[PDB]
């Protein structure tokens, strides 16, 4: 479970 | 469980 | 985002 | 994120 916000 | 907010 | 395991 | 793991 990897979750980017950009 | 890695999350980057940016 | 809602990721559940079971 | 709501993350459940059981």
């Amino acid at each position: 479970v990897q979750i980017v916000y950009k």
